[PDB]
């Protein structure tokens, strides 16, 4: 099974890509998450992303299609993937076309605007495994501890008002154009198309995501 998840910063769709990685057994592609990993390591390929996050701006498509091309040709790919993140503008899914890689299932988050801003300032994360939280509307079972692990959560140093403020106005110019652009690919039959309303509480989106996917 290969599927996409579309939808705003903020969505929830890293806390949904955990319980699919769980039951269908197949891995997360988080481009934000790899480029993290790269600016704290130093790795050449990434590290120079950091002064673009913490404006609020997206990195080159040349960057993250590097990173993913990277990612997918390792072995726990075999059986499928979740693309988290990935592709974020309409010349990054045109790579994925031309190289021949096509998905079952693209499900869209729909969330208001105003709810943005204070679901990305209470955010809490555990930074190894992509983990996240939110203090007030989804908290760890040990304050400030990842429950898997037990060690200490942090918080992004790009999850600030302002910061999201940008993000948001470059997600609706360069971003949301991909509901459009898969919708088409659905009514082509190139892949399933679903949208789940992501204001419901964690437990509920989970179950309506597993009603889709089955
Ligand atoms: N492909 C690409 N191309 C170019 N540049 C790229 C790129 N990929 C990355 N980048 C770069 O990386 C930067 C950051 O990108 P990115 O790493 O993707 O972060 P983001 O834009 O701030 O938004 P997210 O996708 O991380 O949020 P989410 O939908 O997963 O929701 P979450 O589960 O966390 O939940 C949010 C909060 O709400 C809580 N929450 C979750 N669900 C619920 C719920 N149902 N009810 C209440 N609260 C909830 C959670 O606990 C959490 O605290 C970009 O600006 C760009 O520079
Ligand atoms: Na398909």
């Amino acid at each position: 099974m290969r599927i996409i998840l579309l939808g705003a910063p903020g969505a929830g769709k890293g806390t949904q890509a955990q319980f699919i990685m769980e039951k269908y057994g197949i891995p997360q592609i988080s481009t934000g998450d790899m480029l993290r990993a790269a600016v704290k390591s130093g790795s050449e390929l990434g590290a120079q992303a950091k002064d673009i996050m913490d404006a609020g701006k997206l990195v080159t498509d040349e960057l993250v299609i590097a990173l993913v091309k990277e990612r997918i040709a390792q072995e726990d790919c075999r059986n499928g993937f979740l693309l988290d993140g990935f592709p974020r503008t309409i010349p990054q899914a045109d790579a994925m076309k031309e190289a021949g890689i096509n998905v079952d299932y693209v499900l869209e988050f729909d969330v208001p605007d105003e709810l943005i801003v204070d679901r990305i300032v209470g955010r809490r994360v555990h930074a190894p495994s992509g983990r996240v939280y939110h203090v007030k509307f989804n908290p760890p079972k040990v304050e400030g501890k990842d429950d898997v692990t037990g060690e200490e959560l942090t918080t992004r140093k790009d999850d600030q008002e302002e910061t999201v403020r940008k993000r948001l106005v470059e997600y609706h110019q360069m971003t949301a154009p991909l509901i459009g652009y898969y919708s088409k690919e659905a009514e082509a039959g190139n892949t399933k198309y679903a949208k789940v309303d992501g204001t419901k509480p964690v437990a509920e989106v989970r179950a309506d995501l597993e009603k889709i996917l089955g």
